[PDB]
């Protein structure tokens, strides 16, 4: 009975960084508590100016990672400020009923509710805003984020063996669908909702104008790339609410991927490239072995480097001449 | 021998039910004989009027689901009445040879044929009509179903331990290419020949106009909703004869799933979303632990809502706080 | 020590072939080497005159199969002849480090260059070119193919069995983005560097021209299908660098297929279609039993018979009844 179980409060941190949390725990149950309030606001998403008027959880495309493990309660309290435009609400795909939560949790600017769920299936989980007649808009203007349930003895292999990270990121990937005027620049408006009609035609094509990690182009390049070094494994959570991609580290692997996101589920090993289901999360690992920067990117490489679909890892360490070695560095061809 | 062993006889149903059959049986392999019967029709697929120049087996988009065991031999007759206009046939994902049955199930309209072959693996096998030249076009526009050839001692879980659906059901996924002439208007075709050199340009955008579960938006839904209870078992079988889906049932799970539809394959659990292949049919297994109306969706949302991909499960039985609460109702957000 | 082991020497054949190999070996580890002569050449792609200002690896799209077994090195020269107008690179997805390779291989024209890799893990592994700032326009005009890294001892079935295959055939399939002029007939250009900004605008839609097997529309059909006979078992390994796509072989099945490529993974069985991601190369076993002409397509039937991703294996021997019989040919409707 989840009335008797101790409860924790957790402190959520902005993507691509997750909040602190144990993988294998000694500790049992307990209800965990977590807030987030949605804001809107128009962002900018490309490197020449493009805005969109988007829609977030906590201020961040995607919305931050929730971590539990199997068997805890999820008790989230949703608030929509009276600053806001629009109602909105939240649905748990870790979650059994009531449509993911979002029928007990529809909240009107200046309005809060509370949400509790047993999260009794471990793996990544997209959630996401749905409010009724408008659940594609605000899932694509940007209402999407991953809970986590972790099994409450960790990770594990194919053959029950023990998995482990030593650090986790999280990349939410957005089709967005931003409309154009007849000059064939793209629309700037002053509203929310003055953006909607026209938003819902780009839509229909089912063609993206553009394609994003965490929010923007480049979003997770150059300074803003992930961090690691040669022997830390990193887990990558990558979640897509709308539209299927898929993920590859290029100079690496998957070495253990659940790419449905679901880990009763045996992991497989050594993937080029993996794939996530539109509407799904799944999540990496991946043991670094050699230093240097890695291209992170959605496999359709339009999607990447046109539509903005690609990051970056910068790894520290000592290079492995076992592993690659230039032979012969470009040079004339003998004669 | 197949020429030895005894008939049974098979009465069809219309989707979304499935014909009465046994999971695991202590029967012997059988010659199950079916039959169905070609209608060209128009149909309206939308609820603004558009239409359809349809092509289905047995009147209904998807056909009606065959459902045999693994060692048994389907034996169909094939009907093609003289009211129709085109030539069409079959070809069985699931059996062996001859473009699966096509080259030999040729029928003109007033002919029929009658073809058989041993259902040899088990699975849920798309069936589809594909006549010389003229493949996507029959496809597209209805002439497609499931064949389930079940386990002879029913479905398993990766362990071995059996697993059971109370009652199945069968949703057939429909990317529709419907013309619209210069006005921006659907084109409504007095004939079905006439339908044919406009669709085919909408075809080659690869740009369905709607995509539909069974035939029209919201065939699943309202009064056609699909029904269970709590503690009830569901088969979802899902077809796609050309084009991926990624179906979701909203504030549910995919229990055990099949996502590529070979039974004799572990099935993955857990799943929040799971991936049909174009040219395919998948299933999966859910108990209902909560009352209420669910949504089963393909998880491109934008192909959910706007363009039709989209069903109801009415669920009836008691509510479990255990699994899913709502703490504070929506209320103004404390000063 | 990479330096201390035997070298070996392989002559590489153009596709749909693959050069001579062992499956299990009770060979050692190898430095495996290979050459690479990159050509930048205008191709007919479809049967109206269509062109494509395209790039390949040794003259063929895809590049030539090379296969080494989990362990070896592989050594590959790549060579950039000052006859080609831009500089190249490779990228393997069988590597670690460096991009894949590719910063350690730019090569301009009349250069070379020699890698070395260590090939660690098992599979097949898409590779291809991948120049600074210009990657989706090398990979859509040609440049990929695929590494097969076999396990020493063979492959294994999910209980630990051992497979094989008689023969292996490797087919790429490439998505084109053919630019069109006023009159809406396809761009012929004078030089490579004269179709790149009219194929980008292309490439953004997300939309082909074309979808081809092995360059050409037709390029496995009719007097160039592949072959085979009953009893044989065929590895079919399909690559697509860039976009997805989902085999089905029409009469027949994976019997044993690795559609994320990655051979330490148990196989799924009885597959009717098989999902290949966007950045991947995957691998099918199949063995005939019945003669006559197969399909082998992308079950999109739209990309299939419309946009050209289709080809024949013509298969010798005997029918099997038992399979499948004609037991009534096609005949009046009984009055
Ligand atoms: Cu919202
Ligand atoms: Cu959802
Ligand atoms: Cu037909
Ligand atoms: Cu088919
Ligand atoms: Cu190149
Ligand atoms: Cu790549
Ligand atoms: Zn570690
Ligand atoms: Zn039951
Ligand atoms: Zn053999």
């Amino acid at each position: 009975d989840a009335d008797k179980l101790p409860h924790t409060k957790v402190t959520l941190v902005a993507p691509p960084q997750v909040h602190p949390h144990e993988q294998a725990t000694k500790s049992g149950p307990k209800v965990v508590e977590f807030t987030m309030t949605i804001e809107e606001k128009k962002m900018v998403i490309d490197d020449k100016g493009t805005t969109l008027q988007a829609m977030t959880f906590n201020g961040s495309m995607p919305g931050p990672t929730l971590v539990v493990h199997e068997g805890d309660y999820v008790q989230l309290t949703l608030v929509n400020p009276a600053t806001n435009a629009m109602p909105h609400n939240v649905d748990f795909h870790g979650a059994t009923g009531a449509l993911g939560g979002a029928k007990l949790t529809n909240v009107n600017p200046g309005e809060q509710a509370t949400l509790r769920f047993k999260a009794d299936r471990s793996g990544t989980f997209v959630y996401h805003c749905a409010p009724e007649g408008m659940v594609p808009w605000h899932v694509v203007s940007g209402m999407s984020g991953t809970l986590m349930v972790l099994p409450r003895d960790g990770l594990k292999d194919p053959q029950g063996k023990p998995l482990h990270y030593d650090r986790a990121y999280t990349i939410g990937e957005f089709d967005l669908y931003i409309p154009k005027g007849p000059d064939g620049k793209y629309k700037d408006y002053a509203t929310l909702a003055e953006s909607y009609g026209d938003t819902v035609q780009v839509m229909r094509t089912l063609t993206p104008s553009h394609i994003v990690f965490n929010g923007k182009v480049g979003a997770l390049t150059g300074a803003n790339a992930l961090t690691a070094k040669v022997g830390e494994t990193v887990l990558l959570i990558h979640s897509q609410a709308n539209r299927d991609t898929r993920p590859h580290l290029i100079g690496g692997h998957g070495d253990w991927v659940w790419e449905t996101g679901k880990f009763a589920n045996p992991p497989q090993r050594d993937l080029e490239t993996w794939f996530i289901r539109g509407g799904s999360a799944g999540a990496a690992l991946y043991t670094f072995k050699q230093p240097g920067v890695y291209a992170y990117l959605n496999h359709n490489l339009i999607e990447a480097f046109e539509l903005g679909a690609a990051g970056q890892i910068k790894v520290e360490g000592k290079w492995n001449d076992d592993l690659m070695k230039q032979i012969k560095a470009p040079a004339p061809i003998p004669r």
